[PDB]
């Protein structure tokens, strides 16, 4: 049995047979367990795969293996990128096929003790391979690595300078963004200040479902810098669930240069505010059920958060309002202090077929069959709450704690293409 589990405070992690090279025909799962509020700690020390990691690979989860979210993928003789999990779950599955074996891998594990953070460009606790762009100026001078804020080596210029470039950072984990701060950049070479005077932004759970940043009907232009050294901080008019986010420059004095730093914290941060397993998979598939279900091809797996490649929908999507329900039972007793809810995904380039729930009701149980909605202190009457603006873009809905095995999500109103969902569950133990 190739397959490991490490609940120790600090431990080693490798390839079977390390250092020796690594056997043929391996499929072995390598999970880190952690208690809530220990962050894990993964560093790669050697790292060396057979290389499109079609042929021998290993890959990361946030979670769960075929689960939770992909985090990576790595193969051949690239060491992966430091990461640090709040999650409390961490996975690793290492694949090997029939030929063709290196030195492996060996790797270390530890478990370790207001959202304005910053989320690591100027610390290095983004690693460089978190940091990429569309493109970068053509003698090597102004690269991604360089667009960390106070920088003293020039910035990030792209090849060439237009308004369809991007500079982009994958934060790795779901994680809170509050604010932008960037600079521009002086030439160590000629003394020419260069800066952004404005940019768009655009993020994504995935990498793949992308959402330009709106501030009302239209997209939000920040305003940014007027020298090409001086820090301008832009607080984010509505803060964003994210993994991936892209600053996309419109405007420039003399041309694109970037320094830049984001701001924000973990879901966890805030007070009984863990995610309590829908997107890792600790919430087995059994715990998940709904009023209905699409008649073919339905697995509970699809209404999990950012993991799911499409989402649940009712037998009819266009429903009666109140009638449908996703449900959550967390398997023990819990104090729940909110959900994330998101839109479905899959099929995006139509903008009347994205399903996404706009308003919701959520009631909760002890029993499983006595069910109590969360009321409006005005109203005196079941809570209508916001919902999506978007697909992709999950969001955050807190209220007053409440005991509570099972919950459940009532969708109430919709976009055109009708009800599509995918959830979590935040809150604590019980007490
Ligand atoms: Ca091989």
């Amino acid at each position: 049995d190739c397959s490991k589990n490490f609940t120790s405070p600090n431990g080693t992690i490798e390839s079977p047979g390390f250092p020796e090279k690594y056997p043929h025909n391996l499929d072995c799962t390598f999970t880190i367990l952690a208690k809530p509020k220990m962050e894990i700690i993964l560093q790669f020390l050697i790292f060396d795969l057979e290389h499109d990691c079609k042929y021998d690979w290993l890959d990361i989860w946030d979670g769960i293996p075929h689960v939770g979210p992909l985090i990576g993928k790595y193969c051949g003789t690239k060491t992966p990128s430091e990461l640090r999990s709040s999650t409390g779950i961490l996975s690793l599955t290492f694949h090997t096929d029939m030929a063709v074996a290196k030195d492996g891998f060996s790797a270390r594990y530890y478990l370790v003790h207001q959202c304005n953070v910053p989320l690591g460009m100027e610390s290095g606790r983004i690693a460089n391979e978190q940091i990429s762009a569309s493109s970068t100026y053509s003698d090597g001078r102004w690269t991604p690595q360089q667009s960390r804020l106070h920088g003293d080596d020039n910035g990030w210029t792209p090849n060439l300078d237009s308004n369809k470039e991007y500079l982009q950072v994958d934060l790795r984990f779901l994680t809170m963004l509050t604010a932008i701060a960037t600079q521009g950049a002086i030439s160590r070479e000629t003394q020419n200040g260069y800066y952004v005077k404005s940019y768009k932004l655009e993020v994504s759970t995935n990498g793949e479902d992308w959402m330009v940043y709106r501030h009302g009907k239209n997209h939000k232009v920040f305003q940014a810098n007027n020298d090409a050294t001086e820090v301008v901080l832009n607080k984010l008019h509505a803060p964003l669930l994210t993994r991936f986010v892209r600053i996309r420059p419109q405007t420039w004095h003399s041309g694109i240069a970037l320094r830049l730093e984001l701001f924000g914290c973990r879901v966890t941060d805030a007070p009984c505010s863990n995610m309590l397993g829908m997107l890792s998979g600790l919430i087995a598939d059994s715990q998940i059920s709904a009023s209905s279900t699409q008649e073919y091809l339905w697995s509970p797996s699809a209404a999990r958060l950012v993991s799911s490649r499409s989402g649940w929908f009712p037998r009819i999507p266009q429903a009666q309002p109140g009638e449908e329900w996703l449900q959550v039972d967390l398997g023990t007793p819990k104090t729940v202090k909110g959900v994330i809810i998101q839109g479905a995904r899959g099929g995006i380039t139509a903008v009347e077929a994205r399903a996404f729930v706009r308003k919701f009701k959520v009631s909760y149980s002890l029993n499983g069959k006595d069910w109590e909605y969360i009321q409006d202190p005005r109203t005196q009457q079941p809570k209508l709450f916001e919902g999506n603006m978007h697909y992709d873009t999950p969001d955050i809905r807190r209220f007053d704690p409440i005991p509570a095995q099972y919950v459940r999500v009532y969708p109430e109103r919709w976009s055109p293409a009708g009800i599509g969902m995918r959830l979590e569950v935040l809150g604590c133990d019980w007490t």
